């Protein structure tokens, strides 16, 4: 009856907290309504001024920003010609360079993969002779290697087949009474568990 | 008991194991001994070929290295000429640019920030004079709540009491018989507990 007993003082409080509730919720909208008009009264003043202001405010920042605008073209004009003219001979100086050392480049790639074509034939010759030798040597070594494994694998296996023949069977035999002792003890352990559960 | 014959099995496991690995360390150890001959011929070559590789490599990477940096050295040269002048240029650009649309700016900054002086210090005191209204019903409101407040707190504090009373007093009525029957519960699990646990 602990939840009853109990709830009886929640539903008791709840009902006392609604018995609160009700004037405070009178209160705080009598004030709230206070604060409202004294917000309606501040607002009406706050947006007809910042309304009758925000005109030569927006007007005053308007004009000046559109001298600017005015002022900003007025200047993008010249100094676009002057980043033209500039930009014509900077880029024509470039494309001037691009194509003597453009070629000086090309000539000079041509010799630097060239040289290297002469090099790359025998060294990836070389390199078939080095990897053949040691693909080989790691073949036979392999096939060896192999064979070791192998053996090793079959002793591996045999020592464990007379682990997993004699120990497994010692530990399935053990397994037996042991799990008796576990059931007796888990069997008997229910019963505290349901008893203590009432 | 049981853990006698457990690790009585893990011994024999164990000398099964320990002898297992005799041959195959003696195997592997010339299974290693496989892999480092081969190495010993293959390395060898490996070593030789690759001294013979990299002498005409880096040689070869030399004239490479010096192809660029030639290149590099007539490319970087001409062109710091070529990039200080256009950068000149561009400072240039720029100081007619900076200085003009600085000064320019500087005013419309001064028009800005002055217009902002007759524009944000009005504003201030228009908020002053809307937030004193706000503080003023903060007071009167704010007043009138934590009068409010202080009668429900009261009125909060009675009904705390008014429960803190009798349900302390049930509360201790309900723990005597039931921390009285819980710890005859706790008492004879404990020993039927101990009963099991041994
Ligand atoms: C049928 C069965 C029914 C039973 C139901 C029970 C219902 C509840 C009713 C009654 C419970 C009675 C328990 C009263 C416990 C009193 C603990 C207390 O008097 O303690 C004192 C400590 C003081 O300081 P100290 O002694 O440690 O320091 C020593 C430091 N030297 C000295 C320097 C300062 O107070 C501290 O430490 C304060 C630490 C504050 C930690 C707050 C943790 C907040 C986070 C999580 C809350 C989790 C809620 C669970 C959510 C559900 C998850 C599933
Ligand atoms: C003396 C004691 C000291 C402690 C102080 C007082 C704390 C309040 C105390 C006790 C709470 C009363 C017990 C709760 C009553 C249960 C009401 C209920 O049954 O409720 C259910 C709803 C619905 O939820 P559902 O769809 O999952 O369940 C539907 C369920 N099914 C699954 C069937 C579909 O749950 C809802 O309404 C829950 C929504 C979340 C409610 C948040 C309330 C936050 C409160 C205040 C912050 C407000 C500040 C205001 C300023 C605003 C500025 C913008
Ligand atoms: C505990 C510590 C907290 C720390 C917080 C720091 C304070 C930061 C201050 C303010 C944060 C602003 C956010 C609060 C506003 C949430 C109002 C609310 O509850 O939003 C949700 C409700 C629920 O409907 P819904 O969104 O799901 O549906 C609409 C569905 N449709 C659109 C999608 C299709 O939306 C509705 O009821 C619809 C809209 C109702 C409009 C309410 C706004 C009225 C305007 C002014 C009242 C206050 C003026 C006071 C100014 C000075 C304050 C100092
Ligand atoms: C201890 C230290 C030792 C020092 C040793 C020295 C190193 C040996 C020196 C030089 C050997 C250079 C060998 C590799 C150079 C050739 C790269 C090349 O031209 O290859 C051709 C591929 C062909 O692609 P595709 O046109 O048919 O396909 C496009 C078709 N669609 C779009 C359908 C996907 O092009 C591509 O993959 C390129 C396009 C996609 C990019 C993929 C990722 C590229 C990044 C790195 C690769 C660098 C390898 C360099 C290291 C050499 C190790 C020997
Ligand atoms: C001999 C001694 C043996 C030991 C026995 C006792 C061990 C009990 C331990 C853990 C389990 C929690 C018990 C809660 C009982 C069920 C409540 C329930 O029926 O629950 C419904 C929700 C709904 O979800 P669903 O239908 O999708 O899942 C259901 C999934 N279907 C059906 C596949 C299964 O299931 C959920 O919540 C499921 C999530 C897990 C339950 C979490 C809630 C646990 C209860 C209280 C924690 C208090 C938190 C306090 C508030 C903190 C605020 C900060
Ligand atoms: C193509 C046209 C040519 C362009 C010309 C540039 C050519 C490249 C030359 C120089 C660039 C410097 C690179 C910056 C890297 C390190 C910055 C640094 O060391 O940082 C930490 C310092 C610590 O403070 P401290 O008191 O110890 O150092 C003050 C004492 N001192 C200045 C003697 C060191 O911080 C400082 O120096 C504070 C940094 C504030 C810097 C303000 C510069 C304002 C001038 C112009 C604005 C330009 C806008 C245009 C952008 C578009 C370009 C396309
Ligand atoms: C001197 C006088 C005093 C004034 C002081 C300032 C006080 C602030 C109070 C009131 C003024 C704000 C009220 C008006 C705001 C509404 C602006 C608006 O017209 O709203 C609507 C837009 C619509 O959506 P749309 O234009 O994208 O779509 C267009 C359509 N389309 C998708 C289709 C193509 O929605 C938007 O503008 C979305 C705006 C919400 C996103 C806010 C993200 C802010 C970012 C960072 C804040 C950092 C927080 C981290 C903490 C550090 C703090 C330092
Ligand atoms: C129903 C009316 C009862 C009124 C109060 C009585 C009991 C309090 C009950 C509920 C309040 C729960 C909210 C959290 C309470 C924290 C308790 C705590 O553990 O607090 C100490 C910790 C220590 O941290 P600290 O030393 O760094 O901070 C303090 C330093 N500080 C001033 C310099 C910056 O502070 C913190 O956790 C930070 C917050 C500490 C807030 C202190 C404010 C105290 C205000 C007034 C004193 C009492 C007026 C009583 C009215 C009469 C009613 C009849
Ligand atoms: C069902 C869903 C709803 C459930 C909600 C849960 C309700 C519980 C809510 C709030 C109460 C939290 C309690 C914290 C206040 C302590 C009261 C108290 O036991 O204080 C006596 C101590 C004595 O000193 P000491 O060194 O031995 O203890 C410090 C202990 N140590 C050292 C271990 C840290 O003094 C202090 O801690 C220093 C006094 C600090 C004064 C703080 C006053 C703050 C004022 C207003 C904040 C509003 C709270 C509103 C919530 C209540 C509404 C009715
Ligand atoms: C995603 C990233 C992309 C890369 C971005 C790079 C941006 C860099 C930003 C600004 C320019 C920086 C300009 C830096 C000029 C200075 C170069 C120089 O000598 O620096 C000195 C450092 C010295 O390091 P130390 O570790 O020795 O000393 C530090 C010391 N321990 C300490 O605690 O203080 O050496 C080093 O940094 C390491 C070796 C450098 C060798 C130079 C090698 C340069 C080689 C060639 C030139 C560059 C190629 C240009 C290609 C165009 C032409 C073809
Ligand atoms: C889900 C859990 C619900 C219960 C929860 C309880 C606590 C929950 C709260 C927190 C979690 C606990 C978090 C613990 C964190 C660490 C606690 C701690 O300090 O542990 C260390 C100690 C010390 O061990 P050491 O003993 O080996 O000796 C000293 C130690 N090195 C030192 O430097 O001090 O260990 C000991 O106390 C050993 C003594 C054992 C006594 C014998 C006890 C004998 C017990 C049982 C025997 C019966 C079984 C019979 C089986 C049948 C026969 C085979």
């Amino acid at each position: 009856l602990k939840l009853l007993d109990n709830w009886d003082s929640v539903t008791s409080t709840f009902s006392k907290l609604r018995e609160q509730l009700g004037p405070v919720t009178q209160e705080f909208w009598d004030n709230l309504e206070k604060e409202t008009e004294g917000l309606r009264q501040e607002m009406s003043k706050d947006l007809e001024e910042v309304k009758a202001k925000v005109q030569p405010y927006l007007d005053d920042f308007q004009k000046k920003w559109q001298e600017e605008m005015e002022l900003y073209r007025q200047k993008v004009e010249p100094l676009r010609a002057e980043l033209q003219e500039g930009a014509r001979q900077k880029l024509h100086e470039l494309q001037e360079k691009l194509s003597p050392l453009g070629e000086e480049m090309r000539d000079r790639a041509r010799a630097h993969v060239d040289a290297l074509r002469t090099h790359l034939a025998p060294y990836s010759d070389e390199l078939r002779q080095r990897l053949a030798a040691r693909l080989e040597a790691l073949k036979e070594n392999g096939g060896a290697r192999l064979a070791e494994y192998h053996a090793k694998a079959t002793e591996h296996l045999s020592t464990l087949s007379e682990k997993a023949k004699p120990a497994l069977e010692d530990l399935r035999q053990g397994l037996l009474p042991v799990l008796e002792s576990f059931k007796v003890s888990f069997l008997s352990a229910l019963e505290e568990y349901t008893k203590k559960l009432n």
